[PDB]
RNA sequence: GGAUUGAAACGCCAUGCUCAGGCUGGCGAGUGGGCGCCACUCUCCA
């Protein structure tokens, strides 16, 4: 694995003075090694329902979105 | 169309199982033993 994220660049300076940009993986402390303990065989059934929020407009209805969800889930 | 302690994340670069050595020297298959005793092609038609 990697040790750090990419910083924000400045476009205008980039072509106002042409320079290369990159992150070099292989160099020194950049390289990081991480282990993982994980599950192997899973299966779940989850019960959840629906609710409108304050941002919602007056035309919104929970039932319509629920039906859309059902259609999509059936179709895959 | 904001958000799964999430969104990104190589085990990588390369290294002879090698040099060499006899299965060799030599030893008899050999001494000697009867295929023997005896048996009708024979009785007819110019």
């Amino acid at each position: 694995e990697v040790s750090s994220k990419i910083p924000k660049p400045n476009p205008a300076t980039a072509m106002r003075d042409r320079k290369p940009l990159y992150f070099l993986v292989d160099d020194g402390s950049n390289r990081q090694q991480r282990a993982a303990t994980l599950l192997r065989n899973v299966d779940y059934v989850i019960e959840a329902h629906f609710e409108l929020t304050d941002k919602a407009g007056a035309e919104d209805n929970a039932g319509k979105h629920l039906d859309i969800f059902r259609r999509r889930a059936r179709a895959g």
